[PDB]
């Protein structure tokens, strides 16, 4: 099952690109009569040595994760390719923009709860995502979302609860916490910072004009990394989204606490979301 033969993976269409590589919709059909299962196949076409090493790490991390709110690993094909389950409604960013009129606050709260449970589990496995955002969240159906794109994901060292990355910025800066911007320090607490921005994204329906980049860029005014750092250290944050519940906005601000240890854990965030 885990060893997918390359000749049986029949290409259908393109899906998109994560942090590195690209993903394709394929039908794995060994019987050769297109009666097989649709799957999501990731590969690296135009990639350096650094991205190849990250990909080997992504495969092993995702293979080991088992949650209802984390995209399932199916197997591998060797030209190394990662086979994942296919979620036909796509990513949440586009889903919220497309179906803005139909999706009320209670539904946004359900996605927040499911993502939080996924991240709580990811914390128990001592794994840091490093790129938690609406673009990397997939949609199974109207009542079910999963976390995806584990390319930048790291396991914490056996003796520490934080990871210092040597590389600078493989993702957009507007989801990073202060200690990641200033010192490249990543942890479960920096993932909680990013969850606050995801909460902001949900409750703006990923509207482009009031996105994290759009809002912060106006504050930064006429180095982009250093200016963002200054704003965050001075106490500047994303505003309350229009028509956002007050209780949800207070949780965002707790997720954006200056010190990592003052941010709540995903285990403490879970009940607070579910009781609204
Ligand atoms: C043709 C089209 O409408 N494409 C849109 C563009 C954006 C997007 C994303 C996912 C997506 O659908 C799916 C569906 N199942 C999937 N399984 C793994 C996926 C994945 O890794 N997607 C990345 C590109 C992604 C997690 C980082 C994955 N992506 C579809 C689209």
């Amino acid at each position: 099952p885990t060893i997918f033969e390359e000749r049986h993976l029949k290409y259908i269409s393109q899906l998109g690109k994560g942090n590195f590589g690209s993903v394709e919709l394929c039908r794995y059909d060994p019987l050769g009569d297109n009666t097989g299962a649709l799957v999501a196949v990731k590969q690296l076409q135009h990639s350096g040595p650094d991205q190849q090493r990250d990909f080997q790490r992504e495969i092993q991390i995702l293979k080991a994760l088992h949650s209802d709110f984390i995209v399932k690993y199916r197997g591998v094909s060797y030209s190394l390719r990662l086979v994942m389950e296919y979620l036909p409604s796509g990513c949440l960013r586009d889903f919220l923009q497309r179906h803005r009129a139909r999706l009320d606050a209670s539904r946004l709260l359900l996605y927040s709860s499911q993502i939080c449970k996924g991240m709580e589990y990811l914390g128990s496995r001592r794994c840091v995502h490093r790129d938690l955002a609406a673009r990397n969240i997939l949609v199974e159906s109207e009542a079910h979302v999963k976390i995806a794109d584990f390319g930048l994901a790291k396991l914490l060292p056996l003796d520490k609860d934080y990871y210092v990355v040597r590389e600078p910025g493989q993702s957009p800066i507007f989801w990073y916490a202060p200690e990641s911007l200033s010192d490249n320090i990543f942890s479960r607490q920096s993932d909680v910072w990013s969850f606050g921005v995801v909460l902001y994204e949900l409750f703006t329906y990923c509207d482009k004009s009031c996105s994290p980049s759009a809002e912060f860029l106006r504050m930064m005014g006429s180095p982009a990394l250093s200016r963002l750092l200054e704003l965050l250290e001075e106490g500047q944050r994303l505003p309350a989204p229009p028509a956002c519940p007050a209780e949800v906005h207070e949780l965002m601000k707790l997720c954006w606490a200056p010190s990592p240890q003052d941010r709540p854990s995903f285990s403490a965030l879970g009940p607070q979301l579910d009781m609204l």
